[PDB]
Parts: C-alpha cells; structure tokens; sequence
C-alpha cells in the first residue's frame, strides 16, 4: 500500500521483500530519494531494472528501451569503478584484422565498429604488409603527462619558481616527491611555460602498464605541495590547466609527445602494390604527398597528416578497453611514403605516432569483454617481469595496424 | 548445405583450402578458427557473441565479425534545453564521467535552462585534383567562381539525391593542385556517402569542360574528416551550433561548490590562455570530447568523429545585476551527426536514439533530428564543462 | 624662434621655423637624457624631406636609418623583366636570390595568377546572449540584409566595394569579417572607415548590440592566423616555372630528384613536425621583407604576407626537369599610401613599373606588385634550396 | 679604373669588349654609381632612380657582408617612444616605421607605464637553434640515432665537437623528432651578444661530422629542415622558445588608465579577453595572442639592425589583462615572449647609423664582462615596449571613434 512496504524498508531484514512496482510507488511518492536506490537494492541487475522502469515513464515514447539491452551483465566490475546511472550496455560489434606481420610476430587485431569496410580494408592493408615481408616499429619514447596551472603574485615571482624548478637541486626535490607515490612513478625532465603570472608544469612519467592518469595525477599533487613549501604564495588554479594535454588537439603533444611516440614502417614490392592493392608505387607516393601532406596542410592542420588513422586508433581502443576520447590526440599521425629498391618501383610506407595514450591495467580494460580483446593480443594485464611491456607492445599493434589501415585506403583512392 | 555437417567437418574444409545458413553459426566457426591460432586459445572465453542480432550487421556495418563488445550505458538528466527536457544517453568507461556532467544538468535546470541555436549546417567533401600547370588550376578556380560556372556544378551535384543541395563552393591551389570543398545539407543522415557521390559527378562535369584535369583523390584532406583541421573550425562541418545558460550566483555556491569568479578565472585560464600555451586549434574547452565521445556510442555515431566534434571553446563570464551570476557558453562549429545510416540502423543504437526523440528521418521537416541531436551533443558538452571545471576550481 | 638661438630654445623648454631644425632640436633635447650623450653622432638626419612624413608616416622623428638596397634581376616574369629591388643587411641573400633569378630566366621564365584579391578587418561586437548573435549572424546571411551592410560599406568610398561576409559565433561574441579591394592602396583605412558605417547601420537593426572593438583579430593583421591561410587577405598568388636538369646542374649545382627530396622533407614534413600553420617554405620572409622595406610598404605585415607553400616535382619527358611552385595566398601590399608616400620609396616602385596609382584599371599596380613578390619569392626558394641540397 | 670617365667604361661594356658584371672588381661610391647608370637604360623609366639615395654613405661594411648588387640605400624614418620605465631604468626607444601614430601611440602606452610605478621584465630562456634533417636507411636506424643521442655519453661527445667551434657554443639539451626514416635535430645554445645563426650552424655541422663517424650511413639532407624554426611560424619556437623568451609585466593605477588612457580597466579587460583570447582563437592562431606586437618588434629590429624577417616568430606574443588592487580597479598588464630572436654583434649591428640606435638604449657590441648581457637587455625593452604598445591600442579600440 504505502505505509507498510516502509516498514519492511526500514526493516533490517528489507528492499527485497517489495515489488518493483512498490519499490516505485515509493519513490514517485517522496519517501525514498532517487540517487539512495544504490544502496537499497540489493542486486545490481535489479537497480537497473528499476531505474529503467522510472526513467522509461518519462520518455515521450515509453518503449524507447525496449531493444537497449541490460540483463545478464557483469555489473560487477561497472557499478562504482567505470559508469553512473547505468541503464544497460551499448553492444558494438568486432571484428578481426589479420594476421599483422609486426616484428616478426603475428597478430590478430581486434577493431570494434559500425562503418562498413572499414576491417576489410584494414584486413587487405595487412595483407600487402604481410606479402611484403612484415613491418617493423620502435617506441620512441614514453611517459603520460599532467599539466597544472598555479598563479603567483606577479609574474617576477612566476619567472623564479620556473627558474628553481630547472636547478638541479629544485628539481630534484620534486621529483623525490613525485616519485614517492608509486613504483612506477619516475618524473622525467619538466617542461614548463609562463603566460604572465601564469606557470603550466608539465609532469611526465611512465606509469607500468596503466594509462596512467590516476597515477601521475597523485604524483603532481604531492609534488605541488612541495614546491608551496619553497613558494607559499603560489595558488594552484587547476589540476589540469590544459597543458597536458588531455583530449583536446594540441600542438605540445604532437612536439613534445605524450604516452607513446611509435614508428612503423614497411617495404611492399613492386608485384604485391600491383596484386594486392591494385595500383602503382608511383601513384601511391603522389596521393600520399598531395592528399596527406599537402592537403592536410592547406586545412591547416596540427598532427593530422594522415588518411585515417583516427578510424583504426577508435576501433581497437573501444575493442580493447581504452579511453576512446582519447582518440582526438592519440590518432596524430604522420604518413610517409616513397620509392624504394633499384628501379623506384617499390612503396616504401611509414606512420609515425607521437601521442598515444594507451594502457592495458585500469579503467575499461578490467572488463572482462574487453580482457578478451586483449588477450588475444597477449598484452593484457601487468606484464610483472618487465612492466610497461604489454602497453608498449599495445602501442606498437595500433601503430602498425594503423599504417596497415593507411595502405589500403590510400590504394583505394589511388584508382578511384 | 552447410546445416547437414558438423562444426569439426566445415573447419577441416576451411584448413584444407576450400555457404553457412545463419549468421550466429558463422561468428561461432570463425571464432574457433581463430582462436587455434591465438597463443591463449581460451582468450575469447569472456567475448561475448550468442543472440546478437547480426542480420544488420553483415554486409553493412562490419566485417570478419568475432563477436560484440558491451560498453556500459549511463543517462545523465533531465537536461532542460530550450524549453525542453532530455535524458542523455553516454556510453562509457571512465568513472565520475556520467556523475559529473548529471550534476552540470542540474545547475542548469535550476539556472532556468539552457538555449542553443544551429549556426550552420552542411557535411563537407574535399577531394584534390590536377591540372599540367598552377595557371590551369588558376583558371579552373575563376570558373567555378562565376556564377554561371558554379551553376552547371551545382546541377550536376544535386541531381544524385534529393537532399543534394550544393552550397557555395570553398577553393584552394597548391600549384598545380586544386583542393574544392563541397558543401550541402544530407537529410538526417551524416552524409558521407551521400555528397561522395554528389561529388564524383560534379567532377566529372568539371572534366567535360576541363579535359586536363585529373580526379588525384576523392579526398585530399580539404575536407576534412577525422584529423585536426583548422578549415572546420574556421568554416564549419556539418552541424555548427552555440549553447547558453546563466546559473544563479547560490546556485553555483550548492550545487558545484565553488563561485561565479572563481569560475570565471579557471576558464580564462585553462581553457583559453592554457590550451594557447599548448598550441590548440580547436580545442579551448576542458573535456568535451569525452561527452561527443559518449553520447556517439550510444547513438550509433562514428567515434571517430570526436576527433572534429569535439572542437569546442567554452566561455564563462559574470552576469545578473550584481555580477555574481554565471554566464556560461559553449560553441561546437563541426559537429558530425546523423540519426539514419550507419551504426544508426542498429537497434540498441535505435534505444538511444529513441530516449532522446530523434531517431530515424524526420518526414514533415528533413534534417530536423539531427539537428536535434547536435543542439542535445552542445547542450550535454555545455553541462559536462560546468561540472569539471567547478570540480578543478575547489 | 627664427630669431632666437638653438641654445635659448632649448632652455626655454627645460625650464620652430623649419622641419629639419625641429630634428636636431628634438635631438640635442634626447641627447641630454642618454647614458651616452654622443650616441646620434653616426644616426643620419640632415637633407631628409622630412615633409612628407610628419604627420603621416613617423613622430617623434630624431632622424632616419638607411638600409641598404640591392637588386636581384633580370626576373622574367609573364613574359616581362624585372629588377627587383631588396632592402636588407643580410649578406649573401641578394646575390641567392639573383642566382635563383638566372635559373629561372634560363628556364624559360615564371608565370603567376591572382587568385583572389581583398583586404579585410574584423570587428568583435557583443549581443546579450548567444541567441541574439545567432539573430545577427543569419540576418547578415540573407540577401537582404548582406545588401543593406553592403550599401553602407560601398558609400564611405569609390573603391568601397563590399565582398562576401565570414562570420564566427563564440557565445555572444560575433566576429564579422569584412572583405574589399582599395584601389592601389593597402586599404586598412579605407576598409576601417567602411566597416565603421556598416557596424553603425547594423546597429539600427539591432540597437543592444555593442561594439567591443574594429579589431576583434578576426582580420587578422600582424599577427599568425589560419583564417589568413584559408580565405586569403588582400592578394593570393601562385607563381610556376619549370627549370630544365642541365640548368639545375649548371646554375644550381645540383639534381632535379636531389631538390624534389629536400624540399619534401624540408618544407613539408619538416614544416609539420614543427607544428606551422602556414610556414611551408625556405625562407619567403627574407624576400618579402626586403622588398616591403624598399617600397614603403608596411614591413609589420610580412607576418601573414610570408605566408607560403612551396612545391617541386618531376618534369618533362626524362622526368628530369625540374617543376617548382610557390602559393601565397595572404600578400598584404600597396602602391598608394604610407610609407609610398616618400620619394625614395617611390623610385623602388618606379624600378618595377607600379609606383601609384594605376588610373587605366584602379588596384593593377598593387597587383602586379603582388606578383613579383610571389616570383622573387619562388627565385629564392630555389637558389636556398639547390644550396641546402648540395651541402656546402 | 679612377684614370677614365663614367662615359668611357660604360662604352666598354656596351661594346662588349669587357665583361658587364665583372667590373666591380676592377673598380665602393663609384662602384655603385656605374651599376645604378648601366641598370637605368635597362628600366622602362631611366629616371625611376633619381631620388633613391647613395651619395654619402659607408658601403665598406656593407660590401660582402650585408648586400649585394648594391644600388643605394632605403632611408626609414625613426621616431623615439620614451622614456620607457623599465627594471629601474629608462630607455629611449628608437622605432623604425612608416605607419603614421605607431610611435605617438607607443609613447602614450609608455607614458602610463611610467605613471603606474613602472614595468619589470625577465628573460626565462636563452638560445638560438637549428633544426637540421638527416636520413637513414631505415625508421629502426633512425630510431637507434635518437635513442643514442639521448644516452648522456652519445650526448657529451655530440656536445664536444659542437662546443669545440666558438668560446661562446654551449650546446643545451637535444630535441629531436623522427619521422620514417627523417630524424630532425634541433640543436640550441647560447651565443654570446650575437643573434648567433652562423655560429650555431657551424657548431651544428661539425656536431653532425662527428654523429656520421657513429653511424656512417646517415645522409645529412640539409643543415636546416625547417624544425629551428627560423622565419616561419612553428609552435615548436611557442612552446621551447628560441633565442630570448621574456615576460614583462605593469600595474596601471585606475586614475591613469582613466586620464593617459581615456578608458577603464573593467573595459580593457573585456577587449583584451574577447580581442586577444577569444578573436585569435576563432582565427586558428598559434602564437598570435596580441593587438600589435610585430608593429613594435617591427620597428626597433628596424632601427636597431636587427634581421627584420625575424619578426615572424620574434612577435609572437600573448597579451593579458586582469583586475588589479583593493577594489578590482587598476589594471594588471602583461606580454609574454617566448622567441625574440636578437643581437647587438654582428649583421646589420655592425653599420654605424644602426650602432647609434643600439648605443642610445646602451646595449651596442659586445658585453665583455658579462657575456650576452647586451642581447639579454635588448630582449626586455622589445617586450617592454611591446607592452607599452598593446595598453595605447587596446585602450584606443576600448573607447573607439
Ligand atoms: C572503408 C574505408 C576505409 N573507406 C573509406 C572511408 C574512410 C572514411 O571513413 C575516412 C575518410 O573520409 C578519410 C579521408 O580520406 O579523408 C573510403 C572512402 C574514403 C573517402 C571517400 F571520399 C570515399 C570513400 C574507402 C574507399 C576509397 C576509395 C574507393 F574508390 C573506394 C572506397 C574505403 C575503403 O578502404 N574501401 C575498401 C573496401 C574494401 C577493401 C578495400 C578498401
Ligand atoms: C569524471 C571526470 C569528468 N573528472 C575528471 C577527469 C576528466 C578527464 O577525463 C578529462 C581531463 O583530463 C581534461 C582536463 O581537465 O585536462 C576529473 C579530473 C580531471 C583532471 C585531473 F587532473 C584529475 C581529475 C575530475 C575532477 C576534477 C577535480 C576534482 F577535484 C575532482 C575530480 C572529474 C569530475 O568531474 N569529478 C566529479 C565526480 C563526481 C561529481 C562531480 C565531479
Ligand atoms: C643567403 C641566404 C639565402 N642563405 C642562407 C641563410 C638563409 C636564412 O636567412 C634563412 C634560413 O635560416 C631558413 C631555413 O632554411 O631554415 C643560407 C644558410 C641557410 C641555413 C643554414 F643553416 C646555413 C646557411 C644559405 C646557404 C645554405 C647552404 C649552403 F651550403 C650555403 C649557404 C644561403 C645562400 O643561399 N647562400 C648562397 C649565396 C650565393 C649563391 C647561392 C647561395
Ligand atoms: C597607430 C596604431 C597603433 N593604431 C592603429 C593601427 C594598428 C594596426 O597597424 C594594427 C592593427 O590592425 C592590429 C589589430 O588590432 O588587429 C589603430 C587602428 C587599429 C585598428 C583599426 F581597425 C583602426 C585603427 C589605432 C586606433 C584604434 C582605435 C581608435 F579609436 C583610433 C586609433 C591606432 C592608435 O594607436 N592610435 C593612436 C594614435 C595616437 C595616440 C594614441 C593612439
């Protein structure tokens, strides 16, 4: 009825005695507050049942739920570590580019997404790398970055805590802080500028296998409450003062690097461009020069001289468990390609990726779905005997999917 | 046919280099294909891939199909949007996102409300062509700049749909190249494919008065799609769109926990003189990549997309008798967006789509859902940046 | 002050008749304050017609600074030939640059094209929300409306000529480009004067409307800008020529497949690891400025008229020649007003056959000028660039 | 050559029996008196010459130093803006322009500087670049140099034989970026007073001698792939800085913003916000946050015998304005700098008429008792004066009329 059903709620023994109907009464009804059914209910299915049924009566169709699916789901692993006010789970489908031939290893990709060709095309890149005879990659360098505002009094003031932050001696007592909060926390040369009483600090650091924002995000704080021991007037504005910098383009990650700065590159002979990609060396080279580096150039672009990366970095990130708005900086790519061989009639293809920010510890990838997709990588987890290894190696694979991705779709617009 | 023979026989078929009946019965072989070749043959275990719908799928919206990979779903809501409510559906990972920009939400509900007006509307296509010398694609540029020029271009242009509608053309010579970006509306579809093939005609109209030419690509990165460029931000892709609201001076101090100038000095100063510092195009705002990103998910969009759709700047200034109040914009020039076509055509994509009344085609007023969806993308983004920013500012 | 002394002048000041006199006036005064009184013994003043610049091109004025002039020619431009003069203290660049000029001539020549040609200003006005600058902005699109901004702009001056609007909303912010040619001029104060007429008429159909400033940076002038890039500002340009292979050897000292390389990895992938917008060039800059100082245009505005990408590749049967272009798409430049004023100036632009105004087709002169800057450009990009190739 | 007429040696030519351009060795005031008359006959106007100016001027500094082809010279009218209030001191700013009120609105802008307490600076960084490319065979071997020259042994003897070319080379930190088989290194060091681009690049070339013993496959494709950068627009010099980065800063009170100024601070912060933040930031700008700082750059390079296309990257600037005081009342101003690129030796520095300019704000030459201190002080009055240009303008478009 009403009166009775708050009875059992309070009841220690309690929620799971009502309906969902009377759970609802009891909400629509102001005796129990929205944001409380977390705690109450017991199941976690049954909280988003229920919070499906309240949000679906405020829907102008009420049926719009019908086919967003919710049941027999790991919420586990969800509820309090990856999303809020959870009404389901968005199904995107996989599928497999492969075998990628990248350091004398094979690997089968996962990339999750609703454009049509896109695998088949990335799969047909592959194809002409793996006839080709592999490709080959390097991690260039490493360390996620987190870049704080503070304010001083006056710009003079601002000028000598960037002056001490470069002594030898100041650094070294930042990185000491820095460096307390984490194994794998090892503060790399700052880089830092000035905009008048303004001072953006730009930390950096390897973080294991992880991402690694939480970690270098307690590192900073620590080592910001070190530097107000020798600055007490310093105000810290922000955490992030935008100079990481973190899911908005930036030329300082594009320069400088963030995450992961990789290299591909791969050599096809003249007779698989012509079997496999159905075209030239020569006409390769002039779309890639006037199309990717021309034509990227009068758009004005900052990091984006490239086909598509950002269609291959978005599959395997949302495959993999990665933060997939991370993809405005980690698809910064650069695609080279030139004549090789004794006659100019072999491609030789490059992509070089200075920001990708990647990790296979943290976040989506403690889903088990998205383990799997790692699995099949062999990098998922913590690589305990060499850590940083498995998110190195994830780095390496997007990177050489991605030149397998600009192969295709550059042969593509070749012929038309 | 291929119902008659067990799993074991049509794999021995495949393994000796030589047609199933249902879609689920082709995921499952290709799956236990694959995994005798993975090191860790049981690391598909968790992937999940029973009852799917794949007869959508197939043949449309992905290839060499191994399964589905749920993302998490989460509404943040009532968002009041020119005199209307939403409840927006955010496809994540990352936790706090779906709270954070629920709590922006309610400091605009009880701010009044947010208002927000499409700019501009047209998805673009930037394919790059030749002539033998830069003086020939100097003529061909003054062609297409008559009027009468652009007026046989833009009937070849509309003839290959309905809602082909050329608009003014944009050019740029790198010598002998010719970059031309075209221009229109798409029904309410994101209309990739739609203005590629008005292209390609146009094109080749182009060529009968313009024998020299070569169509070099399709693209030339002029458009641009899926990398940073400053042409979108500049000019436009698909949607432009501008979102406002004004937050009372108590408001901002119970609900976010911080106040009106406290605000105003992180904005200027992360998200203008910061990302300046950092060298952005585009990207003066804290996080509205991670809103585009969610809702796109959700939505049955192309993530990839973010990279342009998220371009954002967000402005915060004082306001209200007193100055205390919190005027709040933000202003997303390249929003790329459709409610038909592409992941759209799914059916849990179509939920999402439906919670928010802008799934499919809009009959009595073409383009009007998606329209819709980029005022709710602005409006979501607006809420998400007042939440953060509170956040870094205590 | 004609009959007073130079000494009782300036003690009256402490405690004229001619221009010249009013300098070593203004002079002796300054050279009181310096550390170093004798510092302006070496700073020439005397027999400047200083009348042409006072209250027009320079104030305060203790004098002039010369800088040396040189010529880079015979450019066989369009099928004429120009002796271009370079003001500059850079030693070797005007001697590459006629290097580049005698490789071109030998080839056969340059061609160019004026692509577009406008000069702009853009105002920042101010409306009470978003939604009334999104009212503004699509007003300002209607035929109707661009037509009524159109006849305030085009009333303030016979050369006010008012082309397509360029707009861009950030909350109640709106950036209005305005876009004209000026004759011969450079046209910042003519295209000012206009837009002011414009903003006010704009004002009587939206009276809350406030004007922030007649430079938002929207223009932009003088400052690095993509818009500049993308739409252009006052004349963009593209000059070709193609340089036969025994040319490239003989003057140049180099190859054709030697040029094509340094100027990919150079120009354009160089260019983009460092993150330009614009920048895709060896050194437009030098040329640019040299020219601008030499005739009397605003030496300031080489910041987006350097603006420039520069392209070579294969040519000819053997694919041994050599094809080089350069695109210039934002060239800020005059033959009439400011510094064209001066006479010395003026015989620089009298050099190349555009000094004033062309009164047969108004702005032809300040086109042409235009032109050969973008051909000195690509001259020495080409001389820079067969030097960097072959290495020392 | 001084035994024969103008007349007589140009019959020679004409007639061809002396080479044409070959006779300036044979022959510097007469030199270029005879080019100037053999150029006129060529021209469509033989009098366009008349009144370019070469009579009276020292072309002996300038011969085989600064130009060529020597024809005369370009007077440029210079103003002075003062005095400047800077770190306790007070300049007299020479300007260098033709742009009618630069220099009346500079001196305002200096005139409230001084009425508000004066203006303080600071150089935050120090050195030019060169950002050459080389090639390997292979992205692996060009990833193996970098890995190399970032070990603190492959590091030293880079830093060895690039210190070894001049007492003034103290090469800093390599940045280096690969791209395929491209690897471009930005090499940056100090230079004394000299804006110092022959030195670094001889120190550069000997640098990559000894990196081709290390690796003899490396091809050095040019000794500057445009990653420096150097008279281009790059972030790379707004986010590393190249030759001086400087931040200058001033409280104006109310009053004087007021009377010198002819607006209020609450007006000038909107325009700045919304001219110098917002507008550059719609226009796609990197690096262009400011009114009119190439204007001042611009003219004091000018004057100052500066390499004026330097300006491209020497104006970048961001421009910022804020409330100030008890009340939020005076305004707090600030100009920050991170790539002027100057000298006070050699180039254009080493001609007399500029040396005077250079000596009226005390930096001409070399400072011997504390090296690049001279280069150093120019630095801060460019910003300094930058400042004082950006208050007059943005106040002038904050009242408009
Ligand atoms: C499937 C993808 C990878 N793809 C695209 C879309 C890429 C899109 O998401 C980003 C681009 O917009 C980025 C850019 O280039 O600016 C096109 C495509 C591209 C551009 C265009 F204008 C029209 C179509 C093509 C394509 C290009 C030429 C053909 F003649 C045909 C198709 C393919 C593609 O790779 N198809 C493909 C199928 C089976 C096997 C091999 C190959
Ligand atoms: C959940 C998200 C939206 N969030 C983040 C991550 C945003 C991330 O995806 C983009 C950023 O990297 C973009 C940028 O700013 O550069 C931070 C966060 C940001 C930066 C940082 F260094 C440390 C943490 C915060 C946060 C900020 C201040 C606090 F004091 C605490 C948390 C929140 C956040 O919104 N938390 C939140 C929870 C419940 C309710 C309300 C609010
Ligand atoms: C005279 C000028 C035009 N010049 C320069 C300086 C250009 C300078 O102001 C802009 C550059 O900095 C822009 C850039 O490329 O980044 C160099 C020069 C360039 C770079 C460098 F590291 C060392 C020297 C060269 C040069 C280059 C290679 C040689 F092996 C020798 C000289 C010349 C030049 O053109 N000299 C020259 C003389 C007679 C005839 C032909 C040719
Ligand atoms: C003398 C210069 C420094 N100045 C300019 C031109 C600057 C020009 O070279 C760069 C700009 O284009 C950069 C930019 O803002 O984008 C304007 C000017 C600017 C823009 C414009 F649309 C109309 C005029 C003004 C000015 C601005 C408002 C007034 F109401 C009047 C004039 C002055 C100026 O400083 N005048 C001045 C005189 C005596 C004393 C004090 C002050």
């Amino acid at each position: 009825p009403n009166e009775e059903c708050l009875q059992i709620l309070g009841n220690a023994e309690g929620a799971k005695f009502l309906s969902d109907a009377e759970i609802i009464q009891l909400v629509n009804a102001k005796h129990i507050p929205a944001y409380k059914l977390e705690t109450l209910i017991e199941t976690h299915e049954r909280g988003v049942s229920i919070r499906r049924q309240l949000l679906s009566k405020k829907l102008s169709e009420p049926s719009s739920l019908q086919y967003l699916p919710y049941r027999d789901y790991n919420y586990s692993l969800v509820m309090g570590a990856c999303c809020e006010n959870v009404i389901g789970y968005m199904p995107i489908p996989v599928g497999v580019a492969g075998p990628l031939c990248l350091d004398e290893k094979e690997f089968q990709v996962p990339m999750a997404t609703t454009e049509g060709c896109l695998v088949a095309s990335t799969n047909r890149g592959c194809r002409a790398i793996g006839l080709g005879g592999g490709a080959s990659s390097r991690v260039l360098a490493d360390g996620m970055t987190r870049g704080p505002v503070v304010r001083l009094p006056r710009a003079c003031d601002s000028a000598e805590v960037k002056a001490w932050l470069e002594t030898s001696e100041g650094f070294a007592v930042i990185k000491e802080a820095f460096d307390s909060t984490s194994r794998f926390a090892r503060l790399q040369k700052l880089h830092t500028s000035i905009a008048g009483r303004n001072l953006y600090i730009r930390f950096q650091s390897r973080s294991g296998d992880a991402m690694g924002m939480n970690m270098i995000s307690k590192g900073t704080e620590k080592a910001l409450s070190k530097l107000h021991e020798y600055f007490p007037e310093m105000q810290i504005l922000a955490v992030s003062g935008n100079y990481c910098t973190d899911k908005k383009p930036a030329a300082i990650n594009w320069i400088e690097g963030r995450g992961k700065s990789v290299v591909c590159e791969a050599v096809i002979p003249a007779k698989v461009v012509r079997e496999v990609l159905k075209t030239t060396t020569e006409a390769m080279i002039e779309v890639n020069i006037n199309k990717n580096l021309v034509g990227s150039a009068m758009a004005g672009s900052i990091g984006g001289y490239n086909a598509h990366a950002a269609n291959i970095v978005t599959a395997i990130y949302i495959a993999c468990g990665q933060d997939a708005a991370q993809n405005v900086g980690s698809s910064n790519c650069i695609t080279l390609m030139e004549a090789s061989g004794p006659t100019n009639e072999d491609l030789y293809i490059s992509c070089t990726m200075p920001s990708i920010e990647i990790g296979t510890v943290g976040g989506g990838t403690n889903l088990l779905p998205q383990q799997a997709c790692l699995q099949m990588l062999g990098v998922q987890g913590a690589c305990k005997d060499n850590p940083g290894e498995n998110a190195r190696q994830l780095a390496r694979i997007v990177c050489g999917t991605v030149m397998a991705g600009e192969l295709s779709l550059m042969a593509a617009l070749a012929a038309g």
